[PDB]
């Protein structure tokens, strides 16, 4: 679990969005596993606007932050799940690191701000949904 709070927006994994997120929908994209909903209170976070390929992510299944090197945002094949059929997930960045399904929503940050959130994983892999291209967030 986890979300980004910027301005009057809340950014979450689309597959974890609540009834309230859908009732206050701003934008969603199944191909990116992202959903943005509106909030009444002002948000705490800054979004990075950079091309960093190194950063730190929070891993809830270890209660720890880990440093990572990650690939540039791209179209990557993701196996069928309870939430989506087999498809290419876009704007996804992969890195070598530990992750489990419940780690989705953990923030990836660089020196400039929030880069994205955990969205996929594998055997010693972790994938992040990029948010740096969503200029309208701030
Ligand atoms: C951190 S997720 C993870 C981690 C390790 C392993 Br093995 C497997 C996973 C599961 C995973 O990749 N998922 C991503 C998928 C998607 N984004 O389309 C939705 C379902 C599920 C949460
Ligand atoms: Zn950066």
């Amino acid at each position: 679990s986890g979300a980004i709070y910027v301005g009057n927006y809340r950014v979450v994994n689309r597959h974890l969005a609540t009834h309230n997120d859908w009732a206050n929908l701003v934008w969603e994209d199944s191909s990116r596993d992202l959903l943005v909903s509106s909030t009444t209170a002002q948000g705490c976070d800054t979004i990075a606007r950079c091309d960093c390929q190194t950063g730190v992510y929070y891993c809830s299944s270890r209660r720890k932050h880990y440093p990572v090197s990650f690939s540039k945002p791209s179209l990557i094949f993701v196996e069928a799940s309870e939430y989506y059929p087999a498809r290419y997930q876009s704007h996804l960045m992969l890195a070598v690191g530990h992750s489990e399904p419940g780690d989705c929503g953990g923030i990836l940050r660089c020196q400039h701000g929030v880069v994205g959130i955990v969205s996929t994983g594998g055997n010693g892999l972790v994938g992040f949904a990029d948010v740096r291209d969503l200029l309208w967030l701030d």
